[PDB]
């Protein structure tokens, strides 16, 4: 006879339909808990929502922590080989997980941080370089992991230059940090690709 | 220790999820428990998830957004909900000063956005509820040989309610977010309602 429970349909469903590819099972577990809990207590779902809304300083405070810390795995993603071209893909890759790294601490100030866009527009190009100058160290017929690798790089960096733009309307900076920290996971997932196929 | 093996993803479990359900604990303990071993469950065999829950909620906080200020707009027609059937002066003072809150406040989608005439509407907010509450103290004196130990619980609970609406403006100017405003006008057109039911008792 009310709305009370329209945000357990219209924002928590949602949220557990679109986790179903990370892990589907526990989407499962928690729209079920949520369901059972809304069904005793109406508008419970409500009050969480607002509760975690409230805790957004937290929550960005965390975000720009974890995207800190994405800048540095030394000992599982590197490629072991000697070669020019695989070296300077590690050196190449760090610098640009160093540079989205630091962007929480660059972003308040606009000049810094126009500087820092442009120096990462640089690092994405220079890892671009490496990427497809190491493309010949591997059998032409044995590539498809390593394409595929690239082009979902150029996606995520397609993305992060769109959340840039948005940026700029919104002011909305954990749209950012989230963006850069997805870059910097697949910057470290052509490590691992490019690593496991040689 | 178990500082050492939860993973530094999994902290908004603690620092968001946790406290969430703390306070739903002196509410509702099941539904508390229930909603707490879900979540430590579902983090420990997939560790970020919580946090992976969280931005999804963040994401769509226009959702919310809308949501709000809809049940703001919506309270115009419940308005002269709560009324009180009795008639003596103090009763038809109350109402009438109750039914004027409700449309003020209801009224704050239309104004939020243009500053200038939200200034206007905050003095007039101000003196909504301040008129009520001078309504509410006399009808407290005049009505009172029964219940104090409830009565003096509300006109308590009204005033903590609307200072933290008032809060909740200075807080907007320094924000910018009318969410904020919605729900805590919503809140006290509850409040309103909760004295209403009170005195009728």
């Amino acid at each position: 006879t009310s709305m009370v429970s329209m945000p357990l349909y219209a924002v928590m469903y949602p949220v557990f339909n679109e986790l179903e590819r990370v892990n589907l099972s526990a989407a499962q577990t928690l729209r079920a808990a949520f369901i059972k809990a809304e069904k005793e207590n109406p508008g419970l779902t409500q009050d969480i929502i607002m509760k975690i809304l409230e805790k957004k300083s937290v929550e960005v405070n965390f975000t720009e922590s974890l995207l800190r810390m994405a800048a540095d795995d030394v000992e599982e993603y590197m490629i072991e080989r000697p070669e020019p071209e695989f070296q300077d893909l590690n050196e190449k890759a760090r610098a640009l997980k160093q540079i989205l790294s630091k962007i929480p601490d660059e972003i308040n100030d606009r000049v810094r941080f126009l500087q820092t866009i442009k120096d990462i527009a640089s690092a994405i190009k220079e890892l671009l370089d490496t990427v497809n100058n190491v493309f010949k160290k591997y059998q032409y017929q044995n590539r498809r992991a390593l394409e595929h690798q690239k082009k979902e790089f150029v996606k995520y960096s397609k993305s992060f230059s769109d959340t840039l733009k948005t940026y700029f309307k919104d002011g909305k900076a954990i749209n950012v940090f989230v963006s850069a920290n997805r870059l910097i996971h697949q910057t470290n997932l052509i490590l691992q690709t490019f690593k496991t196929v040689a």
